[PDB]
């Protein structure tokens, strides 16, 4: 409120797009301190609670500290946005780390869960629920097999809106508790999203599944599940256990995170066969959600560079005096100024020092006309490099193409209508059953108005 987050920090780099907001490597302009700040937006997210409750969870939250849970140091608000200041953590996801390994054993997903379960413990012990618990929010606290996960966004569900937008939702539905869904949930919603992630670690395969988010819901209403699949034999009959207290319907019946730690399971395996047909499920499974995120995040960027690639025009053909479509480099900054003063403060540039540095870089490269291309090209090619690395991970085989079946996959998870992606496959391909990275590039573009 009274103080500025720009005359503290400065952002250094874009980390990633979390829930609610943009995540910026940000640097203290005096100590030099590394931190992580998420950035959300009050236009895109609604408050649910008033501005005290906020501050008061905040205030509670800057006090609190446990080696599995992330530290929020600091919390800014100016008249657009909120700022959350917390540590930096290198590591990756923890799901990007299982599939780059070759073994993986109940003992490593008993550790895992551990972790979880006593960092869950200690916020439930200080009234703190999660909510939105998920493997997208456990990161590891360094590069390395033998490092402490830290679970993030602990305790914002409560005082921020959920998104519509199915690129920020993709991914959410399998770990949510069925009460949550009807209304009325307390802290053992978060012993539920972990026994989902510890049914995933121990067989690859979500508990409730679906092909797109509403069968999914649909599943995890009823509550059913199954370890009818051939993967379960090989693990043990006490992980099993753990699972079905934790994967309990009735939320006062189901297990609490304190008693998940005493559980036989959790006592012996962290005091042994490798599951091998596990690891190559979660490969799949962490390559199907990550390509349907980056065809999301690249149609997206693709109407965002629509948009600000007409605005910034409209801008710059106003300023142009003679009309001969050339400006001054001082001018140019004063109308991309103009684009971030219209349609709000960007997440990578944070002030003004951060716009004359972007746009020096932009003029480095190239009639304003030229300068829009280039402007917007860096924009869009952050987004369409993720799509083909993504494409290139979800294609294991190197086959160059990914079947008729595995496209019904990736746009279930990105929730895009059946009959929309077959009718815009053949106006594209025009009939082999399966596309290569441009096809399924053209197929996304089509998908976006283009
Ligand atoms: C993706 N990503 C998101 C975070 C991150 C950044 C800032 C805040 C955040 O969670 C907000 C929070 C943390 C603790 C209590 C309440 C909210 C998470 C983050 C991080 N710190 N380090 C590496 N990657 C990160
Ligand atoms: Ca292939």
């Amino acid at each position: 409120s009274t103080a500025i987050f720009s005359d503290r920090y400065k952002g250094q780099r874009v980390l990633g797009k979390g829930s609610f907001g943009e995540v910026i490597l940000c640097k203290d302009k005096i100590t030099g301190q590394e931190c992580a700040v998420k950035v959300i937006s009050k236009r895109q997210v609604k408050q649910k609670t008033d501005k005290e409750s906020l501050l008061r969870e905040v205030q509670l939250l800057k006090q609190l500290d446990h080696p599995n849970i992330m530290k929020l140091y600091e919390f800014f608000e100016d008249k657009g946005y909120f700022y959350l200041v917390g540590e930096v953590y290198t590591g990756g996801e923890l799901f990007d780390e299982i599939i780059s390994r070759k073994r993986f054993s109940e003992v490593d997903a008993a550790r895992i869960i551990r972790q979880v379960l006593s960092g869950i413990t200690y916020m439930h012990k200080n009234k703190i629920v999660h909510r939105d618990l998920k493997p997208e929010n456990l990161l590891l606290e360094s590069k390395s097999k033998d490092a402490n996960i830290r679970i993030i966004d602990f305790g914002l569900s409560t005082h921020f809106e959920a998104s519509k937008k199915m690129k920020d939702k993709i991914g959410t539905a399998y770990y949510i508790a069925p009460e949550v869904l009807h209304g009325t949930y307390d802290e053992k919603c978060d012993v539920w999203s972990t026994g989902v992630i510890l049914y995933i670690l121990l067989s690859g395969c979500p508990p409730f599944n679906g092909a797109n988010e509403y069968d999914i819901l649909k599943k995890v209403e009823k509550g059913k599940y199954t370890f009818e699949l051939p993967q379960w034999k090989k693990v043990s009959e006490s992980a099993k256990d753990l699972i079905r207290k934790m994967l309990t319907y009735v939320p006062s019946m189901r297990i609490s995170a304190r008693d998940a730690l005493d559980h036989e399971w959790i006592q012996t395996y962290t005091k042994v066969p490798s599951l091998d047909n596990a690891i190559l499920n979660i490969r799949q499974f962490q390559g199907t959600q990550k390509l349907a995120q980056a065809a999301l995040l690249y149609m997206g960027s693709k109407l965002t560079s629509q948009d600000e690639t007409k605005e910034l025009t409209a801008i710059f053909h106003k300023m142009d005096k003679n009309g001969d479509g050339q400006l001054d480099r001082a001018e140019l900054i004063e109308g991309y100024k103009e684009l971030m003063r219209m349609k709000g403060q960007d997440a990578s540039m944070l002030d003004a020092s951060a716009v004359e540095h972007e746009v020096d870089q932009v003029l480095d490269a190239v009639e304003y006309s030229e300068f829009v291309t280039v402007a917007m090209d860096r924009k869009t090619l952050l987004s369409r490099e993720r799509l083909e690395r993504a494409f290139r991970m979800f294609d294991s085989d190197n086959s160059g193409k990914i079947s008729s079946t595995e496209l019904a996959t990736i746009f279930g998870v990105s929730d895009v209508d059946s009959e929309t992606w077959k009718s815009v496959l053949s106006e594209v391909d025009k009939n082999d059953g399966e596309v290569d990275f441009d096809e399924f590039q053209q197929m996304l573009l089509k998908l976006c108005g283009n």
